């Protein structure tokens, strides 16, 4: 009386720990900077719910201060991922040199608030 073997989860991983066989269940997690999309968890009744996806979380664009520039900036922005800010000819940065990306909630967020650059 033992259930199909759950199989894998890319960027994710299935855990085990009661076994699979009848009244057992399968937790589903995803590696950090990506979120779990569908069913949380599997029960052996043939499993219950189908294999759910891990999608990467992305933090918004950064934002662009006066005065000042994003060194080299891409498209998107991961976790620990990170944008630099440095101030024009005659402006001094106050604040912190480079924000990163992380993730609240399943919600890529920024770090902090970007720099200054003062006169």
């Amino acid at each position: 009386k033992s259930c199909p073997n759950p199989g894998e989860i890319r960027n994710g991983q299935i855990d085990v720990p009661g076994g699979i066989l009848f009244g057992a269940t399968i937790s589903f997690s995803c590696n950090t900077g990506y979120k779990l999309f569908g069913s949380t968890s599997s029960f052996c009744l043939q499993w219950s719910d189908p294999l759910p996806e891990c999608r990467e979380i992305y933090c918004p664009a950064p934002p662009q201060i006066d005065n000042g520039i994003i060194q080299g900036e891409r498209d998107h922005y991961g976790y620990r991922q990170s944008v630099t800010y440095a101030c024009n000819k005659g402006f001094t940065m106050i604040g912190e040199h480079s924000i990163y990306c992380t993730v609240n909630n399943d919600e890529g967020e920024w770090s902090g608030p970007p720099p200054e650059c003062r006169g």
